[PDB]
């Protein structure tokens, strides 16, 4: 069994540490901040670039990663190195994750846990869905958009098919965007749109600083309903790294009790909340 | 003299305690907020709305307040009780500083106190007005805007013959507005002006929550140098309470500091810088 | 139903917030400090005396408060204005709470919400009675008095029907003030009573400065059992403003476990204790 | 029944207080810090140096500790003075416990909540066994050191019949010290114990300034497991004063937590966990 | 030159550090707090009651201390096991001063940096006085009270040729206690020299907390000039503490400016400011 | 003049910030965190593994980098695309900054401040060694080593003609490295080499765990004087990277006061002391 872990990608570093694999995670990528230890581990860089000779250097046993990991000819000459590169899976769904924990338990030694990993998970899923069952008989499920930013700049829309629209989904709102993937569209579409809340997942930027740059460079967004009752939603953008990730259904819970307000939200810094106003 | 004192008024009861008069205060309004123990005597309200009664429960010598202080019927009612009113100048000049001074120096038994203090304070303008011309050799004076906020909301200009025209003056700038006093203008108006750098007095909100209130109200502000370049600065909005204040000095400091960034600032919280763009 | 509130009250406040509606609330009384939020929204000034011009500005479609309220010609002509201004009720009993839910719940458009409001409320308190019960069986309750302070000074006295009254039968204590509602007693007599302990509700301070202020001003509570045994209790004195509050629970929960330190505490700030003596 | 209680020994006074003595203590020894309201006390010095001087100043009716409590001319003054001086014991054993729970009840004159206290300890320990039966089904019990040391110096190490012992065995672990009671040993022989992790009590020293200092004054510790993994763990020395205290059961959660990284940890400052490598 | 330095008494430790011997230090009593570093140093205990054991472990090459050091028997068995013990003076004049540095000096190596340590001293002490007397010009010089508490009780009042009196009047106070040395006073006799301003060095309590213990064991204080006019300035102990120390010189300071409130103070968390009143 | 800049290199950052050109930075690599704001801007990658699409996607006039800038290819297909790259001066000298100035100044349009810049610079190094000539006269230049870590492994020593070495000279230390450049060096000859003190700057670790990391990986240095007198400095490493910068004065300030304990120190976070000892 690997002795020396390095792992790209969040959310497949924070299943590694929840496994009870963290003494042997020798290095991460930028990505991995959660749990706070990683953040000062050996870093290898960004996922998407990652830096061969900062891996080698580590001398890993193996290196896990997902689709998103690369450049691919990084990860070739590395194989090349004797390197054991795994590829899990960052698809937005349980069959990958189930798939995925599956892999690291066996890679850890511990099955078992990895079981009761996914059992957890699908009982605070079923969970979250009855609450929401429940909250949907006195409030219809509100249209929202999740937005990718940097520093507020260079929006992506989380259309179908991603992490963005999943947790959409799982949290009781209805995705408006009806495209696939990640994709850059115009404020004035957006603003069309006319979102009860945005969500926005700033790589740079976290709470007001976040909602100031994103309304400073997408000025139409400021006459939506989002805007107008304080409802720009700051997520933690590392929950969409990685696959699906072990903090989803805490994040679940504060996001679905801000899309129903008039109900007791679910029991348990993922999710910051606006407080301007615009009338 | 006078043992026990209100003061309704930021400045006034800065001024009270910087001569020397701290342990005589024993009330004040909700705009006196400096030094930090003002916060912790009895509230008399807001100084434009002054509870009859509270002050009346001080048992005071002397009720100090500028021209904004009132209700008038309120102030008679006072008068009437026997409390002993001063109404000192609230008006944006050193002659009125000045006048301030003599007389609170006279009433706290501090007269060559007080006379040191304009010293000093006139001293320290100088001062700022000598760094500011040697700034001036490198750039010109920058035109700008201050305007008075309720949690981003009822903007009010501050035109000519007030203090915010005068710091925006004595810190190096120009100010684009031409109309006397605080007023509302339309955004439309404000955007057309194109500032470099917009300075905002909030009532409610601080920092980046400030920015984004401001933005969401005013979503035409977002096209201007001052959002483009991440020059929208918040001002400590006691700071133009109450006539002059003894801090003013220091807010000029770290104004004239954001309008000429490419001098030496002047040595020596009231003043959050923007971190945000646009492009 | 009514989409802009502006709401007088602190209680009033946080049980619009926890049915829902906080983003139809558009401005708030000073009182209101919870959540932390609703200090960031616009101010009307202090619900006994409101800013008339202040709630017009927010053009708002109703104005929600008690009987404490006012002052009545300036709510008079509000309502002349054409503002809708609803007055629920401030007395201490689940009668007022239970008819004021049904009110907020029917003009938000949550009756189911509310109800389940009342009934969380009810539980929470019988849970809270059953184990003093418990708690009793091994101690007697303490006679205790709650005042409330400005600064230490001005000191008035819960008596009979008042929510500082309710508050303590409801944590297990007996009210040693025999008088109805609340007066200024003199330090003397409160001397004499005795307490086991003392609650503090103080407008301006916290803490520590508040107990040092309390004794200050009234020197002769230093030789009660409650000065003597650091039990001078500092309590937030936004649960007393407005009517039964959502927070009132918890708040009984930390009092009871201060009153019988024998038992063990409830499940779950508003409650500071004392770590001085005298002997 | 004693009124004025000065207590000698950490867990001792944590029981008084959890017993709802709190306000019947007039003075402690340095090692008595929880709850932080106790450091606020008179302080009678260290439990085995206590200053006799001290302790009469304070006309206590009682004076409470263990065997530990010195030194012996000292106490023997005290008694001649007329203190009732009481001897509780600090053995490492749920006897030792039950029996000084019987005693403080009893002069507390609390007896059910004495019991009742036994009761829920007794309970906790009970759960805390069963997780670990679990946890031991997918990992074997590691092999651990426990060590007390005086910023990372003077190592004594925990040998059987200790309360460091007790921890260990109690958290899941295996004591690798086969000596009795603390004794020093050379980095030699602790370094050949390779030990799976390292707890770290020292009484000057926390954190990472407590991992540094041991680590300087040890470099041998550095190729043990323990160092390679990052599991030199820092436990709250008060944790191992004056007998069995209320906060092990949340101590043992923490412990047990990291040494069955791969089991779901139990319900809830005491352990700083380590963040380093070697490889 | 000695190597190994073990140091009792709080200003002493502090010169050292001062003159560059921080790194000579290998042990300290519990009164040697600054810098903020020697509280992580292994702990000797109590100056006047030290640890015979303790210091041996030290295998030191010195100990240093002052008249207060003790006990007798314990410094003479030191002396016998062949530990080089040196006696400084704690006596509160330049004098001692000038002669504890020229032997500090001396065993630490650095002559001439003990020389420049006396010269700014006595440079700082000289300019304090200057601004006294300008101060004096415009008010006379303030009856002052400086009390030594023990969590606000077992107070000891300042005497003539005590440290208490060297800082009260060297900050332009006039010591109202006429006796000689710390002795106990009855409050009734405190009350009646009713001070302007009373300085309280407490060993266990801190600002707010300290106000509030020593008013709770000596009421009578409340009704002082000091008490009304929120004059109860805590200082920080340990500048008390072995003779004169380096901080002092900030300590006048700070002293200075709250005794003549009307002065501009003087340049440069060991004074504690009174936020309450009485009226 | 170019209005969008894009800078690779901490130090670089800093002096167009310093010289007022902080409005024109759209985006920094990840070395660039002062000021603090810098950290809230667009990323563009590591500077020696550059982003391609990265720095394309913020439209940059110009791109500005030192030698440690690339890789080549990136570097090329950037200019390839119209991209201004600049490549200034990372040597670790005078006249490569004053040559960095000259043209940072030009392309900012303010060639007298940039002049000014150099002026303050070298006057600042000029009063730093006059401090230095001073201290030395009671204390000779000690024998120190400046390593860079990774989470406190793969060290790497500065030895002639780096930023290290010119930081341990003008901060009046002895390099003891013999060597060219920065390069691996055994513990074994390290330990051998018994540095008075020794500077980490780490990557990924600062205080204690900077520390603790180190000895963990490093055994050997735990028997250095360095180690054994608490002189394990850790220091800010973006004060190392591209080229000297605008923060090295008062770094030098605080490394020649650990250097020379014995002198009073320069007036005026990026030099953690240690406080550990080993004996
Ligand atoms: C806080 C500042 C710094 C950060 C954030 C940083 C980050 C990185 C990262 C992410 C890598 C890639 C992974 C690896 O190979 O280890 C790297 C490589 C490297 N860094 Fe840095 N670094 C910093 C400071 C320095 C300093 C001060 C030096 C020392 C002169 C330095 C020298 C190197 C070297 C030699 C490499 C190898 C690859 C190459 O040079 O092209 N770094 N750094
Ligand atoms: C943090 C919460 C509170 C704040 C911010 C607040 C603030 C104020 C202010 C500004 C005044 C006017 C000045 C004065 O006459 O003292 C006032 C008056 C008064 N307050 Fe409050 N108050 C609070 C809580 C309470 C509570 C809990 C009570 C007790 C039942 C109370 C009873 C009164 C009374 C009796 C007056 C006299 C005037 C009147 O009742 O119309 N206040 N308060
Ligand atoms: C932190 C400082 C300040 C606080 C706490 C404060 C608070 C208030 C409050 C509570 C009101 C009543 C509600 C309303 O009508 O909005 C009010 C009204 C008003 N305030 Fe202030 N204010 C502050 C600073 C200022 C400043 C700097 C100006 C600008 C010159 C200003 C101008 C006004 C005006 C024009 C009104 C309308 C009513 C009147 O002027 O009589 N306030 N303020
Ligand atoms: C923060 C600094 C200080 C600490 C930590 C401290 C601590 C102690 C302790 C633990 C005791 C033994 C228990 C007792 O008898 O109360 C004691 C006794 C005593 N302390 Fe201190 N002390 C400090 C400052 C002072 C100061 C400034 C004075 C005043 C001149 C002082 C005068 C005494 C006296 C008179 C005793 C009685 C026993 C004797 O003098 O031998 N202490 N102290
Ligand atoms: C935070 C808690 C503790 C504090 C504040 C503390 C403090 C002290 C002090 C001041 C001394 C005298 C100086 C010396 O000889 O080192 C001492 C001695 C000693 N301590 Fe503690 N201690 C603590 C915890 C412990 C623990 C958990 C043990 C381990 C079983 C322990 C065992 C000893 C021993 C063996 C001595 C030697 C003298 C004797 O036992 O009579 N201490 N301690
Ligand atoms: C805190 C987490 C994240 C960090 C630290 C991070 C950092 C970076 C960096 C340094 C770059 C290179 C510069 C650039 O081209 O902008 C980059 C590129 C990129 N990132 Fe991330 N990122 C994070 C989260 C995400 C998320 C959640 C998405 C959205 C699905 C994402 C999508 C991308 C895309 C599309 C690119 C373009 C290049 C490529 O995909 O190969 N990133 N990121």
């Amino acid at each position: 069994l690997p002795q020396r872990w390095v792992s790209a990608g969040g959310s497949l570093s924070e299943w590694v540490v929840a496994l009870g694999g963290e003494s042997k995670l020798v290095g991460v990528d930028t990505t991995s901040q959660h749990p706070q230890a990683l953040k000062q581990l050996p870093s290898v860089g960004y996922q998407r670039q990652l830096a061969a000779e900062g891996v080698l250097a580590l001398r890993p046993d193996i290196l896990i990663g997902t689709e998103e990991m690369g450049p691919p000819p990084v990860l070739k000459q590395l194989e090349g190195a004797g390197v054991r590169v795994e590829t899990l899976s960052a698809k937005p769904d349980l069959e990958a994750l189930e798939s995925n924990l599956k892999k690291l338990g066996d890679w850890l030694g511990v099955p078992q846990r990895a079981e009761a990993a996914e059992l957890d998970y699908r009982q605070r899923l079923r969970r979250q869905a009855d609450w929401i069952a429940a909250a949907q008989k006195s409030q219809p499920a509100p249209g929202v958009l999740l937005v990718i930013g940097n520093a507020g700049g260079q929006l992506l829309v989380a259309g179908r098919n991603t992490g963005g629209d999943w947790v959409l989904n799982r949290a009781g709102a209805r995705n408006l965007a009806t495209h696939e993937g990640y994709k850059p569209i115009s404020v004035e579409a957006l603003a069309a749109l006319d979102p009860v809340a945005v969500v926005i997942a700033d790589r740079s930027l976290e709470g007001d600083a976040a909602r100031a740059a994103l309304l400073k460079q997408n000025p139409g967004l400021a006459p939506t309903r989002a805007a107008r009752d304080g409802r720009l939603l700051v997520l933690d953008p590392t929950l969409l790294v990685g696959g699906l990730g072990p903090r989803l259904p805490d994040g679940l819970a504060a996001l679905s009790a801000a899309f129903y307000p008039s109900a007791k939200p679910l029991s348990t810094p993922l999710l910051g909340d606006d407080s301007t106003r615009t009338g």
